[PDB]
C-alpha cells in the first residue's frame, strides 16, 4: 500500500458535483482507497489567458496500484465526465492530476511525478497542506507546509 495525493480541479458545469463525482468513482477503482479530501477552493486560473474560475481540491488515497496504473484510473474518470480535448487548452469538467506517490520520483514520457509544477501552485499546495502538511515532497525535500504560500486568488468555496 502506497500513500499517494491527486489534485482535481473544475471550471466549467457544475464544478462541485462533478469534483464530487469523480471522487467517487475513483474510489470505486480497485486498487484505489479514497482516505481524505480537502476542502474545496475556488482558485483564479494560472498559466494561460482569462478563463472561468476553478474549483480545486486535494485527494489521499492508499493504492496499491502501480504509478502508471494509477494514471490510467485518473484519466478514465476524466473520460466518465466528458472531459473535451480539442486543439487548444480550454475549461474542463474534470483535471484528475498525480501530484505525488509515496516519495517516489518518476520521469517518463507520459508521466512526472512529483507533478512538475506543483512547487509553485497556490491551487495545488493550499489544499494539499489541508491533508499533506507532514508529507515531504522528495524533490526539494521540503514537507509540503514547508512550501505552501500565501495566495489571496485561493479561496475557501
Ligand atoms: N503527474 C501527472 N498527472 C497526470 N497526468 C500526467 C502527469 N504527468 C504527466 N501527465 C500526462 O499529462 C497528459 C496531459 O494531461 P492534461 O490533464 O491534459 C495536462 P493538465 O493537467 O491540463 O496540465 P498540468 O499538468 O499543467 O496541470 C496526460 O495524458 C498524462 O500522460
Ligand atoms: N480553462 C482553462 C485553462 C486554464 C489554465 C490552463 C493551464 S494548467 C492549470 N490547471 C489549473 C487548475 O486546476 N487551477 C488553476 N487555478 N489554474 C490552473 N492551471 C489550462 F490548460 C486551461
Ligand atoms: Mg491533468
Ligand atoms: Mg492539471
Ligand atoms: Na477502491
Ligand atoms: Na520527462
Amino acid at each position: 500500500m502506497i500513500q499517494a495525493y491527486l489534485g482535481l480541479g473544475s471550471n466549467i458545469g457544475d464544478r462541485e458535483s462533478q469534483l464530487n463525482d469523480a471522487i467517487k468513482i475513483l474510489n470505486e477503482y480497485d486498487g484505489i482507497s479514497v482516505s481524505n479530501i480537502s476542502p474545496i477552493y475556488e482558485t483564479a486560473p494560472v498559466g494561460y489567458t482569462e478563463q472561468p474560475n476553478f474549483l480545486n481540491l486535494c485527494v489521499e488515497i492508499q493504492t496499491t496500484l502501480t504509478v502508471l496504473q494509477l494514471l490510467e484510473c485518473c484519466l478514465k474518470t476524466e473520460e466518465c465526465l466528458h472531459r473535451i480535448r480539442k486543439e487548444r487548452w480550454g475549461p474542463r469538467t474534470l483535471d484528475v492530476d498525480i501530484l505525488l506517490y509515496g516519495e517516489e520520483m518518476i520521469d517518463l514520457p507520459k508521466l512526472s511525478v512529483p507533478h512538475p509544477r506543483m512547487n509553485e501552485r497556490a491551487f495545488v499546495l493550499i489544499p494539499l497542506n489541508d491533508i499533506a502538511a507532514n508529507v515531504v515532497e522528495p524533490r526539494s525535500k521540503l514537507k509540503v507546509k514547508d512550501l505552501v504560500f500565501v495566495d489571496d486568488s485561493v479561496k475557501r468555496y
